[PDB]
């Protein structure tokens, strides 16, 4: 179901993967591997060039992502198009985002206009129906974030990177995940889709607040803190709520804020389940 491709055939997609930024009319679109933009044909495409974890690891990683996509297909999940193999290099083609990263559009990366509360809720929405899907169909994403929330050009929120994923709580030897939206049990190794209802909350704050989950160049650096000094009455959640919105009114923030409390339940059979998490979310704009 997905194009072969030669890793040749993407060197003539993405311009011999040219890495000046796309904002100066380059093909680099993001790293951490790095993602590309290019065209197949006349299709507008993001090449995932992957970059070393052991080779076999990473090759479990890029099997997995296609084992996921093959049998997964959701209006709020990317779409992967195709895939290059051949040789020592791992490459996935998917359909491009025309609005990136939920992640950079929180931050106006790029000078783009701040969210409005009211496409933050229609985001939070697809992104929580993008999960259930995931879950219904017996899979954790583990590595939920809002680096992973996709935005296609009318802002429907698209799940990403599938790498990490595993068919479902059992136990792994190999931590894997970003630390400042993991789940405490994640993070000593357990393998559970709690995990990814509490990753889902920091997301949740992440909206609220304009916040990246963690900052280096911020006090407190992690997010899970903001929220440890609102657990303690130290400050509200009014005190945080993003002020680039004009739009927010306290009883849907509120409202939005008691799901990622929910979401960050301290043990997890005590976090709501996904499709509890999509019924609140619903409520909140009902
Ligand atoms: C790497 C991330 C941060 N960015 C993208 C990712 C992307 N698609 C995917 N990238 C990786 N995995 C799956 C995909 F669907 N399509 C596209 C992008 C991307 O930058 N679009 C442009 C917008 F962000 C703009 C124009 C506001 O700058």
């Amino acid at each position: 179901r997905f194009h072969s491709f030669s890793f040749y055939e993407l060197k003539n997609v993405t311009n011999n993967f040219d890495e000046r930024p796309i904002s100066v009319g380059g093909n680099k679109m993001g790293e951490g591997g790095v993602v590309y933009k290019g065209y197949v044909n006349n299709t507008t495409v993001a090449v995932k060039k992957l970059a070393a974890i052991t080779t076999e690891e990473l090759k479990q990683q890029f099997d997995q992502e296609i084992k996921v996509m093959a049998k997964c297909q959701h209006e709020n999940l990317v779409e992967l198009l195709g895939f290059s193999s051949d040789g020592d290099d791992l490459c996935l083609v998917y359909v491009y985002m025309p609005n990136g990263s939920l992640l950079d559009r929180l931050s106006c990366l790029d000078g783009t206009p701040p969210l409005s509360w009211h496409m933050r809720c229609k985001i939070a929405q697809g992104a929580a129906n993008g999960i259930n899907f995931l879950h219904e169909n017996h899979h954790i994403h583990r590595d939920i974030k809002s680096a992973n929330i996709l935005l296609d050009e009318a802002f429907t929120a698209k799940i990403s990177d599938f790498g990490l994923a595993r068919a479902s709580t059992v136990m792994t030897s190999r931590i894997v995940g970003t630390t400042a939206y993991m789940a405490p049990e994640a993070l000593r190794g357990e393998i559970t889709p709690k995990s990814d209802i509490y990753s889902f909350g920091v997301v949740l704050l992440e909206i609220i607040t304009g916040l990246p989950a963690v900052d280096e160049h911020r006090e407190p650096q992690l997010l899970l803190d903001i929220k440890e000094e609102i657990e303690d009455e130290e400050k509200t959640i009014e005190d945080y709520i993003d002020k680039k919105m004009n739009d927010a009114d306290s009883t849907s923030v509120e409202a939005m804020y008691s799901v990622a409390s929910q979401c960050l339940h301290e043990k997890k059979n005590k976090r709501p389940d996904i499709k509890k998490v999509q019924q609140l979310l619903q409520e909140m704009t009902a």
